[PDB]
Protein backbone atom coordinates (compact mmCIF):
# COMPACT_ATOMS: atom_id res chain seq x y z
CA UNK A 1 0.00 0.00 0.00
CA UNK A 2 0.54 3.19 0.30
CA UNK A 3 0.06 6.33 2.35
CA UNK A 4 -1.69 8.14 -0.68
CA UNK A 5 -4.06 4.96 -0.69
CA UNK A 6 -6.20 6.47 1.41
CA UNK A 7 -8.26 9.60 2.43
CA UNK A 8 -7.52 10.75 6.22
CA UNK A 9 -10.23 11.71 8.28
CA UNK A 10 -10.42 13.27 12.06
CA UNK A 11 -7.94 11.80 15.02
CA UNK A 12 -9.73 9.34 16.53
CA UNK A 13 -7.40 9.20 19.32
CA UNK A 14 -3.46 10.40 20.67
CA UNK A 15 -0.59 8.61 20.85
CA UNK A 16 2.79 9.59 22.40
CA UNK A 17 4.29 6.94 19.96
CA UNK A 18 1.95 7.93 16.60
CA UNK A 19 -1.68 9.01 15.91
CA UNK A 20 -4.67 7.03 14.34
CA UNK A 21 -6.84 9.17 11.99
CA UNK A 22 -10.09 8.24 10.77
CA UNK A 23 -9.04 6.55 7.46
CA UNK A 24 -11.09 5.50 3.75
CA UNK A 25 -9.62 4.02 1.18
CA UNK A 26 -9.62 5.78 -1.99
CA UNK A 27 -10.26 2.85 -4.20
CA UNK A 28 -13.29 0.92 -2.11
CA UNK A 29 -14.32 4.33 -0.81
CA UNK A 30 -14.24 2.20 2.44
CA UNK A 31 -14.33 3.33 5.96
CA UNK A 32 -10.65 2.54 8.29
CA UNK A 33 -8.17 3.54 10.87
CA UNK A 34 -5.15 4.02 10.43
CA UNK A 35 -2.14 3.56 13.51
CA UNK A 36 0.48 5.28 12.29
CA UNK A 37 3.90 4.67 14.94
CA UNK A 38 6.49 7.23 14.84
CA UNK A 39 10.29 6.64 14.55
CA UNK A 40 11.86 7.76 16.98
CA UNK A 41 9.54 6.54 19.29
CA UNK A 42 9.88 3.02 18.28
CA UNK A 43 13.21 3.39 18.00
CA UNK A 44 13.96 5.58 21.30
CA UNK A 45 12.77 2.20 22.84
CA UNK A 46 13.94 -1.26 21.88
CA UNK A 47 9.97 -1.96 20.41
CA UNK A 48 11.16 -2.36 16.83
CA UNK A 49 11.60 -5.84 18.23
CA UNK A 50 8.09 -5.56 19.73
CA UNK A 51 6.32 -4.94 16.80
CA UNK A 52 6.82 -7.33 13.56
CA UNK A 53 5.49 -10.14 16.33
CA UNK A 54 2.43 -8.40 17.16
CA UNK A 55 1.84 -6.74 13.85
CA UNK A 56 2.27 -10.73 12.11
CA UNK A 57 0.04 -12.23 14.75
CA UNK A 58 -3.05 -10.04 14.34
CA UNK A 59 -2.20 -10.12 10.83
CA UNK A 60 -4.11 -13.51 10.33
CA UNK A 61 -5.87 -12.79 13.94
CA UNK A 62 -9.57 -13.15 12.13
CA UNK A 63 -11.99 -13.19 14.90
CA UNK A 64 -15.06 -11.24 15.19
CA UNK A 65 -14.41 -10.30 18.49
CA UNK A 66 -10.72 -9.39 17.48
CA UNK A 67 -10.03 -6.07 15.85
CA UNK A 68 -8.65 -7.09 12.76
CA UNK A 69 -5.36 -5.68 11.16
CA UNK A 70 -5.83 -5.43 7.02
CA UNK A 71 -2.43 -4.36 6.47
CA UNK A 72 0.90 -2.11 7.19
CA UNK A 73 3.66 -0.09 5.02
CA UNK A 74 5.70 2.29 6.24
CA UNK A 75 7.57 5.49 4.89
CA UNK A 76 10.97 6.68 5.82
CA UNK A 77 10.10 8.34 9.06
CA UNK A 78 6.64 6.49 10.16
CA UNK A 79 4.98 3.08 9.81
CA UNK A 80 1.13 2.39 9.53
CA UNK A 81 -1.38 -0.19 10.93
CA UNK A 82 -4.28 -0.50 8.49
CA UNK A 83 -7.43 -1.77 11.15
CA UNK A 84 -10.90 -2.66 11.50
CA UNK A 85 -12.80 0.41 12.39
CA UNK A 86 -14.85 0.26 16.05
CA UNK A 87 -16.85 2.91 15.60
CA UNK A 88 -18.77 3.07 19.98
CA UNK A 89 -15.26 3.76 21.34
CA UNK A 90 -13.99 2.41 24.21
CA UNK A 91 -15.41 0.13 26.71
CA UNK A 92 -13.52 2.03 28.91
CA UNK A 93 -15.55 4.71 28.05
CA UNK A 94 -18.83 3.50 27.93
CA UNK A 95 -17.78 1.90 31.50
CA UNK A 96 -16.74 5.49 32.81
CA UNK A 97 -20.57 6.55 31.37
CA UNK A 98 -23.14 4.15 32.65
CA UNK A 99 -20.78 3.47 36.10
CA UNK A 100 -21.53 0.05 35.58
CA UNK A 101 -22.60 -2.53 33.36
CA UNK A 102 -25.71 -4.54 34.02
CA UNK A 103 -26.17 -8.39 33.91
CA UNK A 104 -26.52 -9.02 30.63
CA UNK A 105 -23.93 -6.31 28.74
CA UNK A 106 -20.87 -7.76 31.47
CA UNK A 107 -21.90 -11.41 31.37
CA UNK A 108 -21.89 -11.69 27.56
CA UNK A 109 -19.23 -9.47 27.09
CA UNK A 110 -17.14 -11.43 28.98
CA UNK A 111 -18.89 -14.38 26.88
CA UNK A 112 -17.53 -12.56 23.68
CA UNK A 113 -14.27 -12.06 24.96
CA UNK A 114 -13.67 -15.38 26.17
CA UNK A 115 -14.43 -17.09 22.56
CA UNK A 116 -11.65 -14.42 21.20
CA UNK A 117 -9.40 -15.79 23.61
CA UNK A 118 -10.42 -19.08 22.81
CA UNK A 119 -9.65 -18.34 19.16
CA UNK A 120 -6.75 -17.46 20.29
CA UNK A 121 -5.44 -19.83 22.69
CA UNK A 122 -6.29 -22.37 19.58
CA UNK A 123 -3.60 -20.71 17.63
CA UNK A 124 -1.62 -20.54 20.26
CA UNK A 125 -1.50 -17.15 21.69
CA UNK A 126 -1.52 -15.38 24.87
CA UNK A 127 -2.53 -11.88 24.80
CA UNK A 128 -1.90 -10.20 28.14
CA UNK A 129 -3.20 -7.00 27.81
CA UNK A 130 -6.87 -7.28 28.03
CA UNK A 131 -8.74 -4.33 30.36
CA UNK A 132 -11.41 -1.57 29.33
CA UNK A 133 -8.83 0.68 27.84
CA UNK A 134 -7.65 -2.00 25.35
CA UNK A 135 -11.09 -3.44 24.44
CA UNK A 136 -13.11 -1.79 21.54
CA UNK A 137 -16.93 -1.40 20.54
CA UNK A 138 -18.16 -2.12 17.17
CA UNK A 139 -21.50 -1.40 15.25
CA UNK A 140 -23.84 -3.84 17.09
CA UNK A 141 -21.92 -2.83 20.84
CA UNK A 142 -19.97 -6.13 20.21
CA UNK A 143 -16.58 -5.99 21.35
CA UNK A 144 -12.62 -6.24 19.99
CA UNK A 145 -9.58 -6.53 21.47
CA UNK A 146 -6.92 -4.31 20.43
CA UNK A 147 -3.35 -4.98 21.70
CA UNK A 148 -0.50 -2.99 19.91
CA UNK A 149 1.77 -0.02 21.22
CA UNK A 150 0.42 3.35 21.61
CA UNK A 151 1.10 6.24 24.43
CA UNK A 152 -4.15 5.09 39.34
CA UNK A 153 -2.22 1.90 40.02
CA UNK A 154 -4.30 0.78 36.91
CA UNK A 155 -0.99 -0.23 35.60
CA UNK A 156 -0.92 -3.23 38.01
CA UNK A 157 -3.87 -3.48 38.99
CA UNK A 158 -4.63 -5.69 36.08
CA UNK A 159 -1.87 -7.97 36.22
CA UNK A 160 -1.98 -11.80 37.59
CA UNK A 161 0.05 -12.74 40.88
CA UNK A 162 1.96 -15.30 38.76
CA UNK A 163 3.42 -11.99 36.90
CA UNK A 164 4.09 -9.21 39.21
CA UNK A 165 5.49 -11.69 41.26
CA UNK A 166 7.95 -12.10 38.29
CA UNK A 167 7.17 -15.72 38.42
CA UNK A 168 6.56 -18.16 35.28
CA UNK A 169 3.04 -17.74 33.79
CA UNK A 170 1.54 -19.06 30.88
CA UNK A 171 -2.15 -19.65 28.96
CA UNK A 172 -4.01 -19.56 32.58
CA UNK A 173 -4.02 -15.62 33.01
CA UNK A 174 -6.05 -14.92 30.25
CA UNK A 175 -8.91 -16.14 32.68
CA UNK A 176 -7.70 -14.24 35.94
CA UNK A 177 -7.54 -11.15 33.57
CA UNK A 178 -10.81 -12.15 32.54
CA UNK A 179 -12.03 -11.88 36.13
CA UNK A 180 -11.18 -8.68 37.49
CA UNK A 181 -12.62 -7.54 34.29
CA UNK A 182 -15.88 -9.29 34.85
CA UNK A 183 -15.73 -8.02 38.33
CA UNK A 184 -15.29 -4.35 37.52
CA UNK A 185 -17.91 -4.79 35.00
CA UNK A 186 -20.39 -5.19 37.14
CA UNK A 187 -18.79 -2.87 39.99
CA UNK A 188 -17.39 0.06 38.26
CA UNK A 189 -14.27 -0.49 39.23
CA UNK A 190 -11.33 -3.24 39.76
CA UNK A 191 -10.94 -5.81 42.14
CA UNK A 192 -7.88 -4.72 43.43
CA UNK A 193 -7.60 -1.25 43.13
CA UNK A 194 -6.29 0.65 46.31
CA UNK A 195 -3.73 3.72 46.53
CA UNK A 196 -0.74 2.43 46.88
CA UNK A 197 1.15 -0.38 43.77
CA UNK A 198 2.45 -1.92 47.54
CA UNK A 199 -0.71 -2.22 48.74
CA UNK A 200 -2.05 -4.28 46.19
CA UNK A 201 -0.31 -7.23 45.26
CA UNK A 202 -0.60 -7.30 48.99
CA UNK A 203 -4.48 -7.38 47.96
CA UNK A 204 -3.57 -8.75 43.99
CA UNK A 205 -0.87 -11.93 45.20
CA UNK A 206 -2.75 -12.27 48.54
CA UNK A 207 -6.12 -12.03 46.27
CA UNK A 208 -8.03 -9.44 48.54
CA UNK A 209 -10.90 -8.95 46.91
CA UNK A 210 -14.78 -7.81 48.88
CA UNK A 211 -18.22 -8.06 46.73
CA UNK A 212 -20.57 -4.91 47.45
CA UNK A 213 -24.33 -5.75 48.52
CA UNK A 214 -25.75 -6.60 45.87
CA UNK A 215 -23.71 -8.30 42.73
CA UNK A 216 -25.54 -11.40 42.19
CA UNK A 217 -24.25 -14.50 43.89
CA UNK A 218 -23.68 -16.54 40.61
CA UNK A 219 -21.54 -13.65 39.55
CA UNK A 220 -19.75 -14.14 43.60
CA UNK A 221 -18.85 -17.46 42.35
CA UNK A 222 -18.12 -17.45 38.95
CA UNK A 223 -15.84 -14.62 39.85
CA UNK A 224 -14.25 -16.54 42.83
CA UNK A 225 -13.92 -19.54 40.24
CA UNK A 226 -11.55 -16.84 37.44
CA UNK A 227 -9.50 -15.51 40.61
CA UNK A 228 -7.03 -17.77 42.47
CA UNK A 229 -3.53 -17.42 43.25
CA UNK A 230 -3.00 -20.65 41.82
CA UNK A 231 -3.03 -20.72 37.95
CA UNK A 232 -3.69 -24.19 37.64
CA UNK A 233 -6.87 -24.29 39.76
CA UNK A 234 -8.79 -22.32 37.12
CA UNK A 235 -11.18 -22.81 34.85
CA UNK A 236 -10.27 -23.44 30.96
CA UNK A 237 -12.31 -21.66 28.44
CA UNK A 238 -15.27 -23.85 28.07
CA UNK A 239 -16.36 -23.49 31.66
CA UNK A 240 -17.41 -19.81 32.10
CA UNK A 241 -19.01 -19.58 27.94
CA UNK A 242 -21.02 -22.95 30.63
CA UNK A 243 -21.20 -21.24 33.52
CA UNK A 244 -24.92 -20.64 35.15
CA UNK A 245 -24.38 -17.37 34.71
CA UNK A 246 -22.83 -16.74 31.37
CA UNK A 247 -25.91 -18.38 29.75
CA UNK A 248 -28.90 -16.92 30.62
CA UNK A 249 -27.75 -12.88 30.66
CA UNK A 250 -25.69 -13.11 27.85
CA UNK A 251 -26.09 -12.95 23.94
N1 LIG B 1 -10.16 0.80 15.23
C1 LIG B 1 -10.57 1.72 16.10
N2 LIG B 1 -11.89 1.90 16.28
C2 LIG B 1 -12.30 2.84 17.14
N3 LIG B 1 -11.58 3.67 17.88
C3 LIG B 1 -10.27 3.45 17.69
C4 LIG B 1 -9.69 2.52 16.85
N4 LIG B 1 -8.31 2.57 16.91
C5 LIG B 1 -8.08 3.53 17.77
N5 LIG B 1 -9.22 4.12 18.27
C6 LIG B 1 -9.31 5.26 19.20
O1 LIG B 1 -8.08 5.98 19.15
C7 LIG B 1 -7.58 6.16 20.49
C8 LIG B 1 -6.06 6.13 20.48
O2 LIG B 1 -5.59 4.83 20.12
C9 LIG B 1 -8.24 5.07 21.32
O3 LIG B 1 -8.31 5.47 22.69
C10 LIG B 1 -9.62 4.94 20.67
O4 LIG B 1 -10.57 5.85 21.17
Amino acid sequence: WALEDFEIGRPLGKGKFGNVYLAREKQSKFILALKVLFKAQLEKAGVEHQLRREVEIQSHLRHPNILRLYGYFHDATRVYLILEYAPLGTVYRELQKLSKFDEQRTATYITELANALSYCHSKRVIHRDIKPENLLLGSAGELKIADFGWSLCGTLDYLPPEMIEGRMHDEKVDLWSLGVLCYEFLVGKPPFEANTYQETYKRISRVEFTFPDFVTEGARDLISRLLKHNPSQRPMLREVLEHPWITANSS
